[PDB]
């Protein structure tokens, strides 16, 4: 496994991550306090969870940059950029469960929970999202994509942003309309909120750092990973309420969040009359009592197989992609991707 | 009054701001919803304030750039861009208030307050800083000022950053203590949350916009420039609890928020240990009678005619440093500037 190899010297380089920004700003000792919370929201926020995106990033540019091209300092960028696509998850994670309330996150109690942080964890999130602008220049700006990189960074957080919006938009709180929670509004929101950063963006980073910077090139590519994207989101959504939470590191809080989630739309695509009054009763609100009741229709409903078949179906369609697709990038790099999530 | 002057072209930009941030994705009705909240969002939260950072931009440009050099286009570049330093403090205000839980904002309530919006306003505030890269890849891609301009953005919105964190540290709740606010440290929270993109900013993108890119032609302009802040967020502090709320259209919670304002730390410089003790039993806690309490010890040691003497002092400095540092600038650049601040 390709990533489980480079994983460690990419984790290994998180703590030359943290020194150059701190080390940076060592030349204005009054943001000393300033720089020391920096370095505990990072330590916090960054380090813990699986390191897909980033590694993503370090193993595609392993497997576009010519061998002879991959010195000592093109490495470091790879890593560095990869650190970025974790960095920007770390914003975006910090600032989601803020507005979810969740409870924790890759096993430890979420950063905004903790005593003493509380809303003051807005601006930490947002200090990891210019953390990432600060890694381009240091790393960067000297090379023939470092504008490609910082548009890419830039316009995938626009699409996420979007996402996050339509996501907010059709789950109201205190509000329980379920017309609102069709097929076509999951797979928009799904694209959006996630495909785009989650599978394009670390891909996309390692095509512009190799000179892959054409436009059908990267069309072709995103028309591959958008669709494991979306399929990532799926298995989110049925791991947030299914998955073990000592594996997955976080309780799932979807159904009280009144969420357009992928398990609710195929609730309702085949509940009987009476089963739709019971998932609209239920739905939306925090009782523990009613959010049992819900899992007890998907499980009535046989969502937990028909999800099983789904990632079947998902997975087979996802290789005919990369069969049409792929070229003239080598296949392993959309595989070992697939191989990862699926 | 140039300020007046180029106010009305300027405001009515905005809903030529407004439609491209939505005519640039009606090719993807999927996000419809979205757009329309982003509209929302924009028209709620960068309408209504003096436009004081975003008109800098624009006074700046027809005095620096050469009058044969502003056509039709460039002006509406000017426009844009300070549109894109108002978006900037859109995305500010919105999170501020959330952090310091404030209750109105330019005269209406906080975004954050309306009932059904809450927390969501984080997501609202950060698509609000997505758009202004959108604005400037949109109308500033071909220039050769567009790298400086994203650069200087996101650099701005680093300090500020950094800045809103030494605020929060310095400002712990349930938490008194004073021993912090001092005026060292006074200095620096102000210089990095206020001073880079409130007077830096706005100069400096005008400047890159007249191809005024130098190093040292910088840092003349930030000398002035970062003084200019300083006084403006003391001048921000003494109105948060001795402002007139129909004017300044917002009400002050620096007594409650445990903040380190210029006023607290004046009233430590010159309070008896009897007064030390009453300030340490008041401040930092949400009843309104020890916030009064706050409030008549500051009375009581003049701090209103010690502010008044200060902004006297600034304004001479300021002054002398137009003299110092604006060459080859137009003094008139600077001077409109502390016109309308002072
Ligand atoms: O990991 P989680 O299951 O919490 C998922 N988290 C997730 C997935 N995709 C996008 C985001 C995201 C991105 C930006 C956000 O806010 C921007 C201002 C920060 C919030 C959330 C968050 P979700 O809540 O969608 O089920
Ligand atoms: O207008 P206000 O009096 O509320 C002032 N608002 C203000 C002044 N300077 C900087 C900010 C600011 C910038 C970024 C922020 O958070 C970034 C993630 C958004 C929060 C606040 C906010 P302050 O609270 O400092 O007295
Ligand atoms: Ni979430
Ligand atoms: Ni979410
Ligand atoms: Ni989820
Ligand atoms: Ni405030
Ligand atoms: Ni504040
Ligand atoms: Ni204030």
């Amino acid at each position: 496994d390709v990533y489980a190899q480079e994983k460690q010297d990419f984790v290994q380089h998180f703590s030359q991550i943290v020194r150059v920004l701190t080390e940076d700003e060592m030349g204005h000792p009054e943001i000393g306090d300033a720089i020391a919370r920096l370095k505990e929201v990072l330590e916090y926020n960054a380090i813990g969870g699986k390191y897909n995106r980033g590694l993503t990033v370090v193993v595609a540019f392993r497997e576009l940059v010519e061998p002879r091209k991959q010195d000592a300092d093109s490495l470091q960028r790879a890593w560095t950029v990869g650190w970025c696509v974790e960095l920007l998850q770390a914003f975006f994670l910090v600032a989601d469960d803020i507005m979810d309330s969740s409870l924790t996150r890759r096993g430890q109690i979420c950063w905004y929970q903790k005593p003493g942080v509380g809303l003051d964890a807005i601006n930490d999130a947002n200090l990891l999202e210019a953390c990432i602008y600060r890694l381009l220049k240091l790393y960067c700006r000297e090379q023939p994509y470092y504008l490609n990189l910082i548009e890419l960074f830039l316009q995938s957080s626009y699409q996420t942003e979007i996402g996050q919006t339509l996501d907010l938009l059709t789950a109201p709180q205190g509000n329980v309309d379920l017309v609102r929670f069709t097929e076509k509004r999951y797979k928009s929101i799904v694209k959006y909120k996630t495909a785009f950063y989650s599978f394009y963006l670390p891909i996309a980073a390692a095509m512009y750092m190799a000179g892959i910077d054409g436009e059908k090139e990267h069309a072709n590519a995103k028309k591959i990973l958008l669709e494991m994207g979306e399929f990532f989101q799926i298995q989110d959504d049925y791991l947030d309420l299914f998955g073990d939470p000592s594996v997955t590191g976080k309780i799932g809080t979807d159904i009280q969040d009144n969420k357009c989630s992928w398990l609710v739309v195929q609730c309702l695509q085949r509940a009987t009359p009476e089963q739709y009054q019971i998932l609209k009763e239920n739905y939306g609100q925090k009782e523990a009592e009613k959010v049992a009741r819900v899992k007890a229709l998907y499980e009535e409903l046989d969502l937990p197989a028909v999800f099983l078949q789904y990632e079947e179906d998902s997975y087979s369609h996802i290789m005919a992609l990369i069969e049409q697709y792929a070229a003239p990038l080598p296949p392993a790099v959309f595989l070992g991707l697939a191989r990862k999530i699926y």
